[PDB]
Order: structure tokens, then sequence, then C-alpha cells
């Protein structure tokens, strides 16, 4: 099939057991719009694994809830059910980790402080994390956040804190990587070097299943990757899985829980493609399968 074309659409929505629904998609044109808004690359096996350490939680013996919401866990934290836009910029890398590591800030605090990261911060700025606009790797944003510290920093259209995003959220603009300033807006007082708001630790989890799940319980919404096959383009509701198309690359997303609908297991992501996108800004996946590899590469780390 032809990506978002009548057909794809057809041929999803006739489909037996798909267990999602496909619509006309409202964001991507054509597979090149799309390539331009994604924005995760599997990082080095070796490089990965020799990094940071890798949590399993095994020691720590608890019941699993059959399903879990961090916006209901920790309901006073905004940030977790804030839906963020990353533009046509391939920054999903920088938007998972911002993302997640605001909403942690918050829950591992017990909500003392309550802040949004700058994305464009840590996306200009930490160069070993690849190439920003063009795509980026998980971990090396957490081991930054640890070593170097993000700013503050709200959508374009907020103008909040040190670094708002210089991209509107959703034309034909391909958008490039901005330099790495170090100062903020002039309205936002606080200077820069004083704005770093940095981790004490990262990590990865194990591809596990109930160690993904014990670590977004106790210490919030995680980062992962997933592969985006050409049917992904055009998922509007639903628990996602591949069912047609081929790869068009890696994307970054936040866990922020799961659940079980239809005797169906997923996990309840949040995306980076506004509000209007999929099921009002998130979307659920199968769980417990490595669908699309979502489960492969799961990033995290802590405030203390």
């Amino acid at each position: 099939f032809e990506p978002l074309s009548d057909d794809i659409i057809s041929y999803i929505n006739e489909h037996p057991n798909a267990g999602w629904r496909a619509e006309k998609s409202n964001r991507f044109h054509s597979l090149d719009d799309a390539r331009i808004q994604m924005g995760a690359r599997r990082e080095e096996p070796d490089l990965r694994r020799t990094r940071r350490p890798t949590v399993d939680h095994n020691d720590w013996n608890v019941e699993i809830p059959s399903s879990f919401d961090s916006r209901k866990k920790w309901p006073r934290c905004k940030s977790i059910a804030t839906i963020r836009d990353q533009s046509r910029c391939g920054s999903s890398w920088a938007f998972g980790a911002v993302e997640a590591m605001s909403d942690r800030s918050c829950i591992q605090s017990g909500g003392k402080q309550n802040v949004e990261l700058s994305a464009v911060d840590l996306l200009s700025c930490c160069e070993s994390c690849g190439l920003g606009c063009e795509g980026g790797i998980l971990g090396p944003a957490w081991d930054y956040w640890v070593k170097e510290g993000i700013v503050t920093g709200s959508s374009k259209e907020n103008h909040a804190g040190c670094e708002p995003y210089p991209f509107p959220k959703c034309g034909s603009k391909i958008y490039k990587t901005p330099r790495c300033k170090q100062t903020c807006q002039k309205k936002y007082k606080t200077p820069y070097t004083q704005d770093k708001h940095r981790g004490k630790s990262s990590y990865n989890v194990k591809n596990d299943e109930k160690a993904i799940q014990k670590e977004i319980m106790k210490y919030g919404p995680v980062e992962a990757g997933f592969t985006v096959y050409e049917d992904f383009l055009n998922y509007k509701s639903g628990i996602y899985k591949h069912i047609t198309g081929e790869t068009l690359g890696g994307h970054a997303i936040r866990i922020i829980g799961w659940g079980v609908e239809n005797k169906a297991p997923y996990w309840l992501i949040a995306n980076s493609w506004n509000e209007d996108w999929g099921e009002n800004g998130y979307f659920r996946i199968v769980r417990g399968r490595d669908e699309c590899s979502i489960e492969s590469e799961v990033t995290a780390g802590r405030i203390n």
C-alpha cells in the first residue's frame, strides 16, 4: 500500500483483529512530512550497556497492578498530563527526555519543584546525543541531564522560562538544529547557569515488562523508543500493532502507564505531535511483546 492513502486506511479498518483504527492523517501529507517528525536511533549495544547501569528492580517483590496511570498517582504534577509538539524537527529524542524529566522532578520531590524543562536546550546543546533535529539517542540525553543539566523552557506559544521552543506547534519548512546558546530570553531574569536542573542518576531499564512497570509506578514516566512503520502514520485510536508498511525509522516517546482493553494488554504513551494527534495526544500500543521494539530501549533517571 501507498502510505497515507485511502487504501492503506481501508485495509487497516477491514483487517480482522487489528485492534486499532485508521484515519486520514491531519499531520502528515507525505512520507517526507513524517520522516522529519521523528528523531530516534538505537544506541550502540555496547556503548548503551557500558555508559550507564541497567535497572530491573528484581529485588523489589511488589504486586504490579493490572493498570496504572501516572496522572492518577501524581495528579498535581501538571507536566504529566501536558502534551508537547516537536514541530517539523526530528527531535523526539529530546522531547521524550525533557517531558519525563519534568515529570520526575515533580514526582520525586513530592511536588516542591514544578518545572517545564527546555526541549531546545537539550537538543541544541547535547553533542553526544546525536544530530539534534536530524534524530537522536535516548541514553546520552539522560547522561547529559545528570552531568550538564537542562534549563527551563515552555512551548513557543507560552514564552516562559529560560529557553522556550523556537518552533511553533502544527508548513513545508524543514527545521535546522539551532546553535547552543547559554543565554535565556531577555524577559526571564534568572541566569542560564543558575537555571540548570540536573539529575542525580541515569540508567537503562531492562527490556522486561515487569521491570519497566515497576520503574514507572515508583519513579514516574519513562522515555522509550520504537520503530515506526508506514501504517502508524494513520493511527487515530485503539491499541497499535504493526500490520503493514515498512520502517520509516525510530521514534522516541514517553510511557506514562498501562492497562488492558478487550483482553489486550497495552502501554499508555504520550506522543509529541500535540493534543489533536491520536488519542488526545496519546497513543496505546501492544505491551509484553516488544512490539516495534517499544520495550527494547527504555531509558530513565532520578533526581535523588
